[PDB]
């Protein structure tokens, strides 16, 4: 079997983070619908209809040509620039369409999953992250949820998206921080060698090692706790590894405390 059970780790996952004829028609409606995007300013008179029309986007991603040639329909999104200009959705102050474009932009990530380029990716991955930062509760958490299920939907490892949650580690603000340690336990749980067979983070444990010792020392209670847990999971890969900062490299103090919080099924 696998290290870690998936199934499982990834329920535990989400409980962190509740929330044509052709294909020169598809991209002619695509660029009719972004029209409303075009303009930098969104007004009181263009933002139900970006609204109104991401919704019709989900409605086309939810179709034939996305599901049977994903691999052109990402040319097609490309082209029309579909994510950048739906980031100025993303971005919006009104909290209804802001909410719309991320759960379309999730819903695409689910969809094309590994048909993606890492360019796409990556831009979406920074739209999500840099929404874990905004003072507004209810948009720092669906971008939560939404990281946390690009990482499940996306199966293979990009060492750009884990230096993009690595780095997390370093934001002011607590969600962030709190989002990377979850965000590491899933890295671990999908790529270590065992599971990633049924290696990919062996050269990275000095990264994690760092937003270990940055998260289990963090001045967050909430991020100290979950990188106490997500530690155990670095434990469960590379034994040696945790021992030796388990002993070598944490006060008894942080010693003590990771100690009481391994979970009962590792």
């Amino acid at each position: 079997s696998t290290l870690f059970d998936e199934e499982y780790e990834f329920q535990l996952l989400l409980a962190e983070a509740k929330l044509y004829e052709s294909l020169n028609q598809l991209q002619q409606d695509l660029e009719n619908l972004l029209a409303p995007f075009q303009s930098v300013k969104e007004t009181e008179q263009n933002w139900k209809l970006r609204q109104s029309n991401i919704i019709e986007l989900d409605n086309i991603i939810s179709g034939n040509i996305p599901k049977d040639n994903p691999e052109e329909f990402v040319t097609v999104i490309k082209e029309v620039q579909l994510i950048e200009l739906i980031s100025r959705a993303t971005s919006s102050l009104r909290t209804t369409l802001s909410l719309t474009a991320l759960l379309f932009l999730k819903r695409l990530i689910h969809i094309l999953n590994d048909q993606l380029p890492l360019s796409i990716l990556d831009q979406i991955f920074v739209i999500f992250k840099n929404l874990l930062s905004s003072t507004k509760k209810i948009s720092s958490q669906t971008a939560f949820h939404c990281l946390i299920t690009l990482i499940i939907d996306i199966n293979h490892f990009h060492n750009k998206l884990f230096q993009l949650s690595f780095l997390l580690i370093n934001e002011k603000t607590v969600t962030p921080r709190f989002c990377s340690a979850i965000l590491l336990r899933s890295f671990l749980i999908k790529f270590n060698d065992s599971n990633l067979s049924l290696s990919k983070l062996e050269n990275n444990i000095i990264y994690i090692e760092e937003w270990l010792k940055k998260g289990i020392s963090d001045s967050q209670t909430t991020v100290r706790e979950a990188m106490r847990l997500t530690f155990w999971y670095f434990y469960k890969c590379y034994p040696t590894n945790a021992k030796r900062l388990l002993s070598s490299s944490f006060s008894p103090q942080l010693k003590k405390a990771t100690e009481l919080a391994i979970p009962a099924h590792l």
